[PDB]
C-alpha cells in the first residue's frame, strides 16, 4: 500500500502520498 521510509529522500510521516515530491523523480 502506502507508508513512506527516510530511504526516499523526504520524511517519513508524509503529508498524504501523490501531492508529495515521492514520484516527481523517476
Ligand atoms: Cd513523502
Ligand atoms: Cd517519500
Amino acid at each position: 500500500g502506502s507508508g513512506c521510509d527516510d530511504k526516499c529522500g523526504c520524511a517519513v510521516p508524509c503529508p498524504g502520498g501523490t501531492g508529495c515530491r515521492c514520484t516527481s523523480a523517476r
